[PDB]
Order: structure tokens, then C-alpha cells, then sequence
């Protein structure tokens, strides 16, 4: 399957890397709204976690650490998987990549976010959303 992945790795290649928070925007009222108390967004809040996007074949890694977390999810574009998240969530996660922005869905309960990433002047744009409340996130590597 390796002549299976010529436009799998082109679409890829410009997430891998090692990127750490340089900004961010409203991420604690998106926390909120994923239902994590006020100690826990205030202080992750202020962290800036690293975040490693990596691939073996067609399977994508995204490890996330902090001071608080050090959590990490290993998929296949468009297949769905079940995830527990870093504030014990159980979801089933799928995430895609078209037009250039992976986009990662979550569901639960019947609710819904949605983590988009896009790839802006070398920087790795993060937007989180959830009910209307929407955090941006910027990272660089
Ligand atoms: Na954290």
C-alpha cells in the first residue's frame, strides 16, 4: 500500500511535527462548555502544552503534554474510534482532512465539539468549538 499513500502523505506532511502554544484565545469558556470546573480551565489556561503530530503508514499519532496531561490518540483519517479525553470524557472521535484542515469531531450525549487545525504561515491554527463558544489556538514548531 505504499504506492497507496502518494496523496495520503501530501496531505499530511504539513501537520508532523513538535509544536508548542505561542497563543490562545477564549479557551477557557470553551473549557466551560465541555463542563471542566473553574480551577482546572483557569490553571490550564495559562500552560502552554506541547503538542507532537506524527504518522507510522496510515496511522497518525497526536500526543499532547502539559503540566497537567500528557494523553495521546492514534487514528485513521475517517475512521471513527472511541477516545477518552484528558477531562474523562468517553467519545467517539473521528477525524478528516479535506481542503487542507483536519478536522477532529467528538461525540457524547448527544452533544458535539469540534477541533479544527489548519496549517497559516508556517503556524499550526487550532480552532476549538463547541454550542457557539469558540477558542483559537496557535502553535509554532
Ligand atoms: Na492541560
Amino acid at each position: 500500500l505504499g504506492t497507496e499513500n502518494l496523496y495520503f502523505q501530501s496531505m499530511v506532511e504539513p501537520f508532523l511535527g513538535t509544536w508548542k502554544l505561542v497563543s490562545s484565545e477564549n479557551f477557557e469558556d470553551y473549557m466551560k462548555e465541555l463542563g471542566v470546573n473553574f480551577a482546572a480551565r483557569n490553571m490550564a489556561g495559562l500552560v502552554k502544552p506541547t503538542v507532537t503530530i506524527s504518522v507510522d503508514g496510515k496511522m497518525m499519532t497526536i500526543r499532547t503534554e502539559s503540566s497537567f496531561q500528557d494523553t495521546k490518540i492514534s487514528f485513521k483519517l475517517g475512521e471513527e474510534f472511541d477516545e477518552t479525553t484528558a477531562d474523562n470524557r468517553k467519545v467517539k472521535s473521528t477525524i478528516t482532512l479535506e481542503n487542507g484542515s483536519m478536522i477532529h469531531v467528538q461525540k457524547w450525549l448527544g452533544k458535539e465539539t469540534t477541533i479544527k487545525r489548519k496549517i497559516v504561515d508556517e503556524k499550526m491554527v487550532v480552532e476549538c468549538k463547541m454550542n457557539n463558544i469558540v477558542s483559537t489556538r496557535i502553535y509554532e514548531k
